[PDB]
């Protein structure tokens, strides 16, 4: 036995708000990892943010009895019980998107947010030549925004010593986000680009600049439909994609070679699928 997979050996990928285009994208490559060892690709999930629901949904995908599921989970806790008790009757599972780390998943395939923010400011620093303040909105709190505001400021502090940030919480609402953005336009004249690290600064971010009217270098998060409209028309300069292909291509690569077991050690551990910076020149490219 090799690659060369039977269409009987079905493997999952469980996803959260399945309905949602984010999606789309992995499972794009999900199903073209299946394009070529040819085996069973199906696509299943809980269509609300339910951790309650999430659980139940991957016990009847446990129930199928799949030779592998690539999950990614609501939480970094709640699917760690249901996972563990998958892998003990045969089950191989990886993680993508959204690990499960304290389980016992054998490898995570997902964004390095810290390497995402070093080239997030690879793309920007150069916008604002070199110079000038930062505004960076983010989720204080969350670890992915976090670690993309570290890599950030960390190749700020190495690359553009004369750059300078001036870190604005979002809160993960758009009504206090777009507050405290304004507030950080008033008090800082030298600001010169906002980075928006998650969907929530994509939104009033863009907004707060705009009613601030100030022509600042703008650099979003993620490809959503507003934000792939603000990038062709012009009001921001591009967004940070995350590699939702990648992401699904070699979570099937992963769990066919365990689930048979083609490599004699344990599957790599963390794969970054890394960003893409979409601008004007590619944003044709992730339009859903």
């Amino acid at each position: 036995k090799g690659y060369v997979g039977d269409p009987s050996d079905e493997y999952y990928m469980v996803t959260f708000l399945s309905g949602i285009d984010y999606w789309k994208y992995c499972f794009e490559g999900f199903e073209d990892a299946a394009k070529a060892i040819g085996v069973t690709a199906k696509y299943t999930g809980q269509t609300d943010t339910d951790v309650s629901g999430q659980v139940a949904v991957l016990e009847q995908v446990i129930a199928q009895k799949p030779k592998g599921i690539a999950v990614t989970a609501v939480n970094s806790t709640a699917l760690a019980d249901t996972i563990n008790s998958a892998i003990e009757q045969g089950i191989s599972v990886v993680c993508f998107d959204s690990d499960s780390p304290t389980s016992n998943r054998s490898a995570y395939l997902g964004t390095g947010n810290y390497a995402a923010g070093q080239k997030a400011a690879e793309f920007l620093v150069p916008l604002v030549n070199y110079k000038g303040k930062i505004a960076v909105l983010y989720t204080v709190g969350a670890e992915n925004s976090e670690s993309r505001v570290q890599g950030f400021e960390d190749w700020c502090k190495q690359n553009a010593p004369e750059v300078s940030l001036v870190k604005v919480n979002d809160a993960g609402d758009t009504t206090v986000a777009a507050d405290n953005l304004a507030a950080a336009l008033q008090a800082n004249d030298d600001i010169v680009g906002v980075f928006c690290v998650d969907g929530v600064a994509g939104t009033a971010g863009p907004t707060a600049v705009a009613e601030s009217k100030k022509d600042l270098r703008v650099l979003a998060f993620d490809v959503d439909v507003t934000v792939l409209d603000k990038v062709k028309s012009g009001e921001i300069d591009g967004t940070v994609a995350q590699g939702m292909y990648n992401m699904g291509y070699w979570s099937l690569m992963m769990l066919y070679t365990e689930a048979n077991g083609l490599s004699s050690k344990a599957l790599p551990g963390n794969l970054d699928t890394g960003v893409v910076i979409v601008t004007k020149d590619n944003v044709d490219e992730y339009y859903p």
